[PDB]
């Protein structure tokens, strides 16, 4: 059917003292992203938490030259932010809810996301999380190239700047043919 | 060695009468993209022309909902614009120069670009062509996910608007770690 | 949606004078492979001819060291063998019939086969052609990893090595879970 | 730059009591596979343990119709067999030693193996583990399609029969251009 992808909504990307935080704009979607995730689950959708994870002793990651350390495996920075954490805790062992560690921006890159979606004959991915113009955008581009229909929940994605958030939404709708949802 | 990728610099994307033309901004790079391509070749680089091609009777293409017909196989719209066309004519049988038809925005999607690059142990791709924020950007994202170093020649890429061009260059540099060459 | 994959059933792989011919065992399937292809087409299936296309000099292709030149681009060696040639000629412009050049053994590698199948929401591939233990096997393994259901038409696949043919059929059924249609 | 791939050498695939065991033929390479892994690591190679792992009750897995439950995550069935287990324990935290869960036969499918190899500019993979004609073979075919040179250590891979072991070795050498070591 459909799969909701919950991209990088962690303490380090959202919290005031997060190591790579997008801050207020990211915090602003905390209630919405939790609500839409529960709704998707209620609707029978599959839910995939696709979460940046960096190993401590890893000097071969391109990001190391680009950003300070963040989302370190084994640390609290990788905790989900807001009520979304309660959803995951409550449904940790549900067959329809998945946690996938990732190391690139796209949720598809180096993961088994496409495999799990194909097993379930999912034709549509619904994207939520941060940042609209980076991990959301890269995930959508890979989804497009893999032939998925794409929906993006506008009230449940966010970027550092409104300008970049807007560029990303326009690209998603007008280049990738995604449906932007409330 | 390096490979220069020449992305979609065709009549339909560049020329005044092109079916999906980016117009003056695309035309403005015509001399530079030809020069940089010849230089790369003189310097020992492989050259890959990666060009949008639509089969006439193809209603399963995702772009059908978005754009009017363009770059139709067998038509003059797929002709290379400017002096670039003479470079290709002269090297049509050169084992170091390639023409690859593509159907998605990224030059890697559904093509054998990665295979040809890996055969040659290419570690760096040099991106040129149009549009900076779409086919160039998608190609760069795939390249990043595939572990290539990325250079982008600022004078030999163009977008529909300066704003989009700038979003893309910033993303290439700050998100993908690409070297912007001026 | 179903798709029938017609793998390398060409003069060089089948004919008495073919450059890498499997010989009588491959010729033995000529009527069957034509009939099953026509039937699949009559049933509404998509038909994909996935055909080795090589360059003589190519020291960058690992395969060049392993086998004599075969299926060279521009040569009669790439002609389809038997009545399959008439089928292709008659449907050369049919939206449901495709010709795809390939350079590796698998029909998926470096091609846009997965993309075309996903556009059509194909869930099952029907494999025919040669050789059972090389191109058919590699194509099947890729199809399995990409989440396709797989059928193999026993009367329409062949190898030179009958030992290897049986190994392949056993592997297809017992490892990949393919349906061997007999 | 070389990487040794250690494919599926677990209790469930190897031990007498393993849930999907290949039994004696797999047990036979226990000393050789541990030894060669240690040597590769000594030569400066990267070491990747690529290990079948099934989520409990996962009915969407294609193997569900093919094989009995095996290599269940969180169970002792996924323990490495023989001295190889001591290697992993001792080198768990070593930057050059990796553990990757996989669900298809190939070590590349749905994993980040290609990404990690590319980061390190590895051009050659050295294949060990079981079974020669299934997980080893599929990994090799993926490696070939991804442009890697391939070596296969004959004394540290094994199949259910010599016939299949030999089919796979011949395929690796003659079809994929692998070097048999
Ligand atoms: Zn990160
Ligand atoms: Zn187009
Ligand atoms: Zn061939
Ligand atoms: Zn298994």
């Amino acid at each position: 059917s459909k799969a909701l992808i919950s991209i990088d909504y962690t303490y380090d990307f959202v919290a005031d003292d997060g190591k790579l935080t997008a801050g207020k704009p990211a915090q602003a979607i905390s209630k919405a992203i939790a609500q839409v995730t529960q709704k998707a689950y209620d609707n029978g959708d599959y839910i995939f938490f696709t979460i940046d994870g960096h190993d401590e002793g890893d000097d071969f990651h391109p990001e190391t030259k680009l950003f300070p350390p963040h989302n370190i495996k084994g640390t609290s920075g990788r905790d989900l932010y807001g009520a979304l954490a309660d959803f995951y805790q409550k449904h940790e062992n549900d067959k329809r809810v998945f946690w996938m560690d990732k190391r690139h921006y796209s949720a598809f890159s180096g993961t088994d996301l496409d495999i799990r979606l194909r097993e379930r004959r999912v034709d549509t991915v619904v994207l939520t999380g941060v940042l609209t113009d980076i991990c959301v955008l890269h995930t959508a581009i890979d989804a497009y190239n893999l032939g998925y229909q794409i929906e993006v929940v506008q009230s449940a994605v966010a970027s550092l700047s409104q300008e970049n958030h807007q560029f990303a939404l326009n690209h998603l709708q007008n280049v990738l043919g995604a449906t932007i949802i409330e």
